[PDB]
């Protein structure tokens, strides 16, 4: 109990699409972060961070749930 | 390339409540699965699957998003 950081402490900077993305992660606040972060997985076998404070980040991700849930 | 199975092969029949999940995780259909699982972690630091199947399912995990996303 000294010192934790983020899960995520940087985010992506650059709008994508679902089709490269097979695996979701939210994971929200915990003893190392005080609120919440949305992670992903490509299947490339890669995992990168991105920020809900994004509007196309709530959409490239509604349509992974739309399509995972729709599958 | 001769046999995988999903990530989730069994699923859990008690409703509860996203004050135990932490950590929720997703993965659609992949190598190993051609349909869809919703994963989720426990801050007891456990991991079990649940059925997008049942109500109770869409709603507590609906809240932990609702949760998550207000924090």
């Amino acid at each position: 109990a000294k010192e934790l950081r983020c899960q995520c402490i940087k985010t992506y900077s650059k709008p994508f699409h679902p089709k490269f993305i097979k695996e979701l992660r939210v994971i929200e606040s915990g003893p190392h972060c005080a609120n919440t972060e949305i992670i992903v997985k490509l299947s490339d076998g890669r995992e990168l961070c991105l920020d809900p404070k994004e509007n196309w980040v709530q959409r490239v991700v509604e349509k992974f749930l739309k399509r995972a849930e729709n599958s």
